[PDB]
């Protein structure tokens, strides 16, 4: 009788993760047929608001972070949980991720899976270079160093680089946290000015370095067709085009799923000057009920079916996330792999900071991931960028 409508923002094999979970609900819940539809990014990230406003949303989305949760809440596009969660140990979550989805005085959203950054490298190439394969870079200044070792060029032309700064998960909203920053400040205004912001400042002229020692024409060149910020059977790492990428720990999948026999290591990000020795953002899926979902209740009782502590720990091991539930964290059978203990000792090790709460976090993105990319190409001068950046933030 009762028709589910859900939104999960990947495919790949965390879409079918999540398409399965329906099914299965659907399977033993007759009266609660669920559809999942995938609308990448949950037509969220810096389709949801207008549907929202258009009176015609899904009962339910899964959003692939936690940055939108504030914007989200304070236009009313999605609605409080707190009337739903009496029945709900909400102290079984992680602290952190909890703490998340808490927006002026209600919870607005459920962690889903948590997640980290972690540096990539590769094994072969490493040895290639003739570089320790089990030795990462520990600051950037090493990075950079390992980086030229590991880059072939044949007259300008790319055979084989060693880092790319800005692809995988080296996006601004993650890397100015490694260079000890953010991109707003306590009350959320936007922050990207070289004056209101030197650490950034620095990130970005650490960025650009590489496309002046490579350029950048030829670096666009040479991972042309390559997935760049999404992480598939087609990214640059899992090609083995580059030796070393920043990227989520879901990366592991990633990399098994294309190639089994690429041989690779997974560490803590290489610490920046003015940042944190293994810096890393710990963060996370997070489901929501916008404004106007027909069925509230039902959409809350797949969520909860969701969380049972051995069923979440099979979903997280399938997609190489972290439970977001302490238990089953626990159960876990990735704790047993030897590449998923290193992901584990970076959420217990690292320097670990949290996406910041801002209702223009977006926006704000935006404007950061533009000038970025400008100054990337030699539009701007990096100190020109983000002047830019902060007019069109404000
Ligand atoms: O791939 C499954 C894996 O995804 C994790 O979410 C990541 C997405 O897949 C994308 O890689 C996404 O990239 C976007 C950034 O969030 C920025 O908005 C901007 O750089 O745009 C890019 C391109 O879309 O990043 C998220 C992580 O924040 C995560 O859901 C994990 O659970 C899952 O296994
Ligand atoms: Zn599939
Ligand atoms: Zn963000
Ligand atoms: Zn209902
Ligand atoms: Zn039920």
């Amino acid at each position: 009788q009762v028709v589910l409508t859900l939104w999960y923002p990947w495919a790949g094999p965390d879409g079918d993760a999540v398409v399965s979970l329906a099914k299965e609900y659907s399977k033993t819940h007759p009266n609660v047929q669920i559809k999942a539809q995938m609308v990448s990014g949950a037509g969220i990230a810096a389709k949801f608001l207008s549907a929202v406003a258009a009176g015609n949303p899904p009962d339910l989305v899964l959003y692939w972070g936690q940055d939108a949760l504030p914007g989200l809440a304070d236009q009313g596009a999605i609605i409080p949980l707190d009337d739903y969660l009496k029945d709900v140990d909400t102290s079984k979550f992680f602290e952190a991720a909890y703490n998340a989805m808490k927006y002026k005085g209600k919870i607005y959203g459920l962690p889903e899976m948590v997640n980290v950054r972690v540096l990539f490298w590769n094994k072969d190439l490493f040895k290639q270079a003739g570089l320790d394969p089990n030795t990462p870079p520990k600051t950037i200044a090493e990075l950079d160093q390992m980086a030229a070792k590991l880059t072939k060029t044949k007259n300008g032309t790319i055979e084989q680089m060693g880092f790319i700064p800005w692809i995988g998960q080296g996006v601004p909203h993650v890397m100015a946290g490694v260079f000890g920053t953010s991109l707003v400040d306590s009350n959320g205004n936007p922050i990207l000015s070289p004056d209101k912001n030197p650490q950034l400042l620095n990130l970005l002229k650490w960025e650009v370095s590489y496309s002046d020692k490579y350029g950048a024409m030829n670096i666009n060149k040479f991972i042309a067709g390559m997935s760049q910020n999404s992480s598939q059977a087609n990214d640059p790492f899992v090609l083995g085009k580059v030796a070393m990428m920043i990227s989520g720990e879901w990366q592991i999948n990633a990399n098994k799923q294309y190639n089994p026999k690429l041989n690779f290591g997974v560490g803590p990000i290489p610490q920046a000057p003015g940042g944190k020795p293994m810096p890393s953002l710990m963060d996370g899926n997070t489901w929501m009920i916008p404004k106007g979902s027909k069925h509230p209740q039902e959409a809350m009782d797949f969520i909860k079916w969701t969380m049972d502590p051995q069923r979440i720990a099979d979903t997280a091991d399938k997609v190489y996330n972290i439970a977001p539930i302490v238990e089953a964290a626990k159960i876990q059978k990735l704790n047993n792999d030897p590449y998923f203990k290193e992901v584990l000792n970076v959420a217990q090790k690292g320097s670990i900071y949290y996406t910041p709460a801002a209702k223009g976090m977006l926006s704000t993105e935006t404007a950061a991931n533009n000038a970025f990319q400008a100054a990337q190409y030699k539009k701007s001068t990096p100190e020109q960028a983000l002047k830019n950046a902060q007019a069109e933030a404000e």
